């Protein structure tokens, strides 16, 4: 059980390097169309490990993060392979969860279970694939 309210919306947001005009900020624009050319989509380099992270500017009670993929030019499957990692104020891993895919379906809801974070966090682990989300909502749990 989360609250509405979308605490990721135009926070802080960066990544492990910036491709194609990706900038990580097209994450958290309150935009989840999928398709690159309509420019909400994020972007790395195809780099080893990249990664992307929204600073929620305080300390929340987390209990669901949702990741919207990537849907255009069928590269979706890029986004496999990756942690979903939760940091306090001193940027200490509080949570993380692993998913092999999103099977292709355009989302995926992770839920933490009543996690105190500052940093949400998606971390590729996979060599020489660029990082796209075309947005990452975050929402508090329900008290
Ligand atoms: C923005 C670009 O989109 C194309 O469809 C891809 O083939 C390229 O790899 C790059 O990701
Ligand atoms: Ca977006
Ligand atoms: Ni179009």
């Amino acid at each position: 059980p989360v609250e509405t309210e979308n605490i990721a919306r135009g926070k802080q947001a960066s990544q492990s390097s910036t491709a194609y005009g990706g900038a990580a900020t097209r994450a958290v624009d309150g935009n989840v169309d999928s398709d690159y050319g309509h420019h909400s989509v994020t972007h790395t380099n195809f780099e080893d490990n990249a990664w992307w992270q929204v600073d929620l500017g305080k300390t929340e009670n987390v209990g669901k993060v949702k990741l919207y993929n990537r849907g255009d030019g069928n590269v979706a499957n890029r986004l496999s392979n990756f942690d979903v990692v939760l940091l306090n104020e001193a940027k200490q891993e509080v949570a993380r969860q692993h998913f092999d895919s999103l099977n292709g379906k355009a989302e995926l809801e992770v839920f933490f279970t009543a996690k105190d974070a500052r940093y949400v966090k998606v971390e590729l682990k996979t060599k020489n694939t660029p990082l796209s989300l075309a947005e990452v909502e975050v929402f508090r749990s329900a008290t």
